[PDB]
């Protein structure tokens, strides 16, 4: 079943790491057209939310994620299920976020104790932490990049992101695993370093993305190798 993921950045692309896990899957996109990684930015977007379902729909869509993390946790976890069920009842079709695509993964890798590694300002840590703690999660310490760019995002290298893996683990080496937070990051190759090196696993915003899609559409595929502990 094709896959529609709307995306914060204006070019509207289907996020890269789709064509690595699941090369064989059909995935669309619409770009929201993010300014920045920053509450005041999503407050610019995020009412379109709805609408850019309904276009993926429009497009042939069976399934649509809205592909932003902090777009979907700013506010809270009861906002994060109250914007899922607004998209379902637009379209009529199995709708998910990248919110609960994280959730999802540190739950089925059974990470209670959970290091951040974020690519975003403290406001918005602040927020992060506080949503998995309604959600039953313990955040454990945080390391972050600092960065509002949203297009920017792309271009941190991998060495920086294990490295930021790895440094939040081990201000907090008690943890369960890792997440690794902004769906903006190309993280494929850092993932399986982080976890070869720490012994815990990794949930990434993109990858856990698609995972959690892949799941919702119901069609059983599998990951290709490599990319970390929560694709078996
Ligand atoms: O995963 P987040 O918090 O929505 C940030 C993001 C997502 C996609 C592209 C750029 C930045």
């Amino acid at each position: 079943p094709t896959i529609g993921m709307i995306v914060p950045p204006a070019a509207g692309l289907v996020p890269a790491d789709g064509a690595r896990l699941y090369p064989d899957l059909p995935f669309i996109a619409s770009g929201l057209g993010l300014g920045s990684v920053t509450p005041e930015g999503y407050d610019a977007v995020i009412e379109s939310v709805v609408d850019h379902a309904r276009r993926l729909q429009k497009q042939g869509a069976a399934v649509v994620s809205l592909m932003g993390t902090s777009l979907s946790f700013y506010r809270g976890a009861a906002f994060n299920a109250a914007l899922t069920v607004a998209m379902r009842e637009a379209t009529g079709l199995p709708c998910t976020t990248m919110s609960t695509a994280v959730l999802n993964g540190l739950r089925a890798l059974g990470v209670r104790r959970v290091a951040l590694a974020t690519a975003y300002i403290d406001d918005v840590n602040e927020r992060l932490a506080a949503f998995l703690a309604e959600e039953s999660l313990v955040p454990t310490g945080c390391r972050s990049l600092g960065i509002t760019g949203v297009e920017a995002m792309a271009r941190v290298d991998t060495a920086t992101l294990v490295d930021l893996c790895v440094r939040a683990f081990e201000a907090a080496p008690d943890s369960d695993g890792i997440l690794l937070s902004c769906g903006g990051l190309l993280t494929l190759d850092a993932i399986p370093e982080v976890e070869r090196r720490l012994g815990v696993p990794v949930v990434s915003s993109s990858p856990a993305g698609f995972w959690d899609a892949v799941r919702l559409a119901g069609g059983g595929a599998k990951a290709r190798p490599g990319y970390g502990r929560l694709f078996d």
